[PDB]
């Protein structure tokens, strides 16, 4: 029966116009327009928000059926249902009390897109333009009591401040240029001696709470007023006067007891409470926030947390919500969210170029998640920052209201400008900007933005280069140019800087479309996209591959996650990552690069528990220089750990297994150590493995087992040490002995020379081990083109190589040492012994291994190289005798049969 008498809830019908003229239509607040069904149809000659640069939609002859009324389909970011990029005009009649006459009255809008003007009865207010922050009007004198019209003109229109096309504050990569109001909305009476705001400051090791209250006094004269502050049983009041407007008062309350500190494994939280009576009125506002006590801070050049070292295992938060577009306000949305996080192993958000509504902070205060925040700007491309620009002042008073609003949450570790700035006097605006915020407010870590600059004023680094994956790198990284390995890490990169750092958005690497995730999408955006790629891949003869495009590339994706997280732990000292990403980015040309989908939901070929054996507060590091051994060869690696658990692990063993596909164990030892400390570069122990008792061509699984955390790794064991010329032929090129020992009925393996493909065969493919980089929409091509291979074990040319469906690290050598086969151009029936999946932009039928018959005769094509280095090619020469034992064996039928001619479009002069 209790109710909440001093706001009025303002959320429901509002009167809706686009011109302030016609007022037929009534539109839902909570909502934007698009969430109404309310703009235009989406056309070709949309004004978008974002950038766009793989233009091939609006010009390639593939796009065109694309471009016709009534079947628009985007292939760059997910298609919102409507389109409005304007003034929008919102009406709604209130009912003011009598008892609100001469009070404190203010308005309170969640979150508006962009730029919002408040009328009362026609009556311009004035003006608010926050995009990461609420929207706050003072009507205090400026509304009476009785029947009022309030109306609200939202403009969502890029106009003296450009943050930056890209930024995903107004972006339609993901969150979209919306229009509307979102989030709570009220109208909130108080006392004419209340409270506006509270700075609460903490102190951990001083056992004290601090707090800065901003009052008003609503009077003409002095006020006599009585404050009171409470934490849990210890209270403090005192009596004071307060001049006429606002007043700063300042306070202290000492801490009697132990106080429970606030991070990732105890996120213990306080409650405030602060009220000021009025001693004429008797009257008394109440103000209620959470809090934590927590320090996270640079001691020695190392991140701390309470005097704890800390290490950030993070990913990017992007404002993708695609079933409504606008960011949720509830908190059980980000619960979600960073519940799966945390199911991944993760402790840290950072929030790429905005700012989330207050859920996501109060969320992830009762989780112990660390949040980085950015102030709605992605200064580039379209603006630029610290050249005297609107967005200059726009950006101090940006991270003003960001502070003020959200800056008591303890998970507000660390906050920049945006991410990856422009501008040649940037450098000097940022550096003004973290010095200053350095000094205003120490309850966080500043940095200058997202990727670079690297001033020395920061106090942690956000640089890209400690990564696998670098932009233009190609096939020249080191996942893509050199053998599998695990003894790799950037310590010698950020050991030349006295600063602490930041990997900037790790991994990027791609999985094939999920079309089953098509139906999750009944909201704002739809993923006209994947109808586009599910549409051509349909063409291409090959719908049926769409689950095992999924399954075999994500397998591909997870393991270059591992490679690029196992890397960076295995950093000594590293201040952290951020994985770019856990979830698929919809923008961007579709940057499909997490394993869980636009929804922070799973996919199907990683589960979170496995996920989390390499990414935890407590992970287990093998370092071995290859992964392809011989029965004669002995396994030399080393054991480490990255330990930053709450208190040093008391464990001094460490087991480890080397076990068979069936379980079978070939061998196991048990490694002695010092109990481990908070740390990285902990070392567990020696291995030394001799493979002299492992029989066959073996997959084996080495797993390292430290207290309650175990971590595996996967090595290849092949014999140390079929063919007869007359039997099987081997050749490079369909030449005269070729061709004649086909039209003899007889057996030839072809084999290209690495390079040797012509365009027209696949040539323009250009292959490698690793998943595409981002999309090769956004980077216009960069390598590799392709997403893993899909095999089946069970066929007998496969029968001496050890191989699950999918690519793993044993098929380095084939996608390194090959070029990709356009089998269509062939025999468009041709159904590969290996195939290779391509880029969904292009669906194009790719094969390393296939056979057909010519006349008599039986021809096994393979793309790979065979020829070169095979004495350092241990894992290929046990491919070519999987081939060779096949060929000569009694199960080498082919079944498409081709012409001689059909053929010659492999070699070119
Ligand atoms: O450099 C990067 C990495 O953030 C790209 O986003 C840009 O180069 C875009 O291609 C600019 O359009
Ligand atoms: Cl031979
Ligand atoms: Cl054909």
């Amino acid at each position: 029966s209790n109710a909440q008498t001093d706001k009025i809830d303002l959320a429901g019908s509002w009167t809706f116009s686009t011109d302030s003229m016609d007022w037929s239509r009534v539109i839902e607040l909570p909502g934007s327009m698009a969430s109404n069904g309310f703009g235009e149809d989406i056309a070709v000659g949309t004004d978008w928000t974002g950038g766009i640069v793989d233009s091939s939609y609006f010009f390639k002859p593939s796009y065109a059926k694309y471009r016709e009324a009534g079947n628009i389909k985007v292939p760059f970011w997910l298609q919102p249902v409507k389109y409005y990029k304007g003034k929008a005009w919102y009406q709604k009649e209130v009912v003011i009390p009598d008892s609100w006459e001469g009070k404190d009255i203010s308005l309170f809008l969640e979150r508006c897109h962009w730029e919002s003007r408040l009328y009362i009865d026609g009556k311009e207010i004035g003006m608010q333009n926050a995009l990461g922050a609420p929207h706050r009007y003072d009507l205090t004198g400026k509304l009476s009591a009785g029947k009022h019209v309030l109306m609200l003109c939202v403009d969502n229109r890029v106009k003296n401040i450009d943050p930056g096309e890209n930024s995903h504050s107004i972006s339609d990569h993901t969150q979209g240029n919306w229009n509307g109001v979102v989030g709570d909305m009220f109208l909130e009476v108080k006392p004419e001696v209340n409270v506006s705001s509270v700075k609460i400051m903490p102190e951990r090791l001083a056992k004290k709470v601090s707090v800065s209250a901003s009052l008003m006094n609503r009077y003409e004269k002095d006020a006599n007023v009585v404050l009171e502050m409470t934490v849990g049983n210890e209270k403090v009041q005192q009596q004071c006067t307060l001049k006429p407007g606002e007043n700063q008062v300042m306070m202290s309350l000492a801490m009697k007891g132990d106080i429970k500190c606030w991070d990732e494994f105890s996120p213990s939280l306080y409650d405030l409470k602060l009220s000021v009576k009025d001693a004429d009125s008797g009257e008394t506002d109440v103000y209620a926030e959470r809090f934590g006590f927590r320090d996270v801070k640079v001691k020695d050049g190392k991140l701390t947390i309470n005097d704890r070292r800390l290490f950030l295992r993070g990913t990017l938060d992007c404002a993708v919500f695609p079933k409504t577009g606008f960011p949720p306000t509830d908190v059980e949305s980000w619960k979600k969210i960073y519940t799966t996080c945390r199911q991944h192993g993760l402790n840290h958000v950072r929030f790429h170029s905005w700012c989330p509504p207050e859920a996501a902070f109060a969320a992830a205060d009762g989780m112990g998640m660390y949040l980085e925040i950015e102030c709605s700007s992605w200064a580039n491309q379209s603006t630029t920052i610290g050249d005297g620009g609107d967005l200059d002042r726009f950006i101090w008073e940006e991270s003003e209201r960001i502070v003020r609003e959200f800056g008591n949450h303890p998970s507000f570790c660390m906050m920049m400008y945006g991410n990856e700035p422009a501008g040649e006097g940037s450098n000097a605006y940022l550096t003004n900007f973290v010095t200053t915020w350095k000094e205003r407010d120490a309850r966080r870590l500043y940095c200058s933005g997202a990727g670079w600059p690297n001033l020395p004023v920061n106090d942690f680094l956000s640089d890209s280069n400690p990564r696998i994956q670098a932009w233009g790198q190609g096939v020249k990284s080191i996942i893509n140019a050199q053998a599998p390995r695990t003894d790799y890490d950037w310590s010698e990169y950020i050991g030349r800087f006295q600063q602490p750092m930041v990997s900037h958005e790790i991994g990027q690497w791609c999985v094939y479309p999920n079309f089953k995730e098509m139906a999750k999408y009944d909201g704002v955006m739809r993923p006209r996209n994947f109808e586009i790629f599910q549409e051509t891949l349909a063409e291409n003869g090959m719908a049926h591959l769409a689950d095992s495009f999924l399954l075999a590339s994500g397998k591909l994706q997870a393991l270059c996650y591992k490679a690029d997280i196992e890397a960076a732990l295995r950093t000594k000292d590293f201040g952290g990552f951020q994985l770019l990403g856990l979830s698929d980015f919809p923008g961007q040309g579709t940057a499909l690069v997490g394993v869980l989908d636009a929804f922070w939901e799973e996919k199907g070929y990683i589960r979170p528990e496995e996920y989390r054996r390499f990414c935890n507060s407590t992970v287990p590091l093998l370092r071995l220089p290859k992964l392809i051994y011989t029965n004669q060869e002995t396994v030399k690696g080393s054991l480490e750990v990255a330990h930053f658990g709450a208190a040093p692990l008391e464990v001094t063993s460490t087991v480890w297994t080397l076990k068979t596909k069936e379980g079978k164990t070939i061998a196991s030892g048990t490694l002695a150590h010092q109990p481990v400390g908070i740390g990285n570069c902990i070392p567990l122990g020696q291995l030394e493995i001799p493979l002299d008792k492992v029989d066959v061509p073996s997959c084996l699984t080495l797993e390292a087992t430290l207290g309650d955390y175990a971590n595996s790794w996967h090595i290849w064991v092949y014999p140390a040490a079929v063919a007869d010329e007359a039997q099987l032929l081997m050749t490079d090129r369909l030449d005269a002995k070729a061709l004649q020992r086909l039209q003899e009925g007889g057996n030839v393996l072809l084999s290209l020379r690495k390079g040797s493909l012509p365009a027209e065969a696949g040539g323009e493919v250009v292959i490698g081990f690793s998943s595409i980089f981002w999309n090769t929409a956004w980077t216009l091509g960069q390598a590799p083109h392709t997403l893993g291979i899909l095999c089946n074990p069970a066929h007998p040319a496969l029968s001496e190589f050890p191989t699950e469906y999918y690519s793993d690290y044993q098929w380095w050598d084939a996608m390194s040492h090959s070029g990709a086969i356009e089998v269509v151009k062939i025999d468009k029936n041709l159904q590969p012994i290996v195939r290779v999946i391509d880029d969904w932009f292009t669906n194009r039928p790719l094969a390393l291994l296939f056979e057909v018959k010519v006349g008599k005769g039986k021809l096994l094509v393979s793309g790979i190289d065979f020829w070169q280095d095979m004495d350092k090619r241990t894992e290929a020469r046990q491919l070519l005798y999987s081939l060779k034992k096949y060929m000569c064996g009694n199960r080498f039928n082919p079944s498409s049969e081709v012409d001689a001619k059909d053929l010659s479009i492999l070699f070119s002069i």
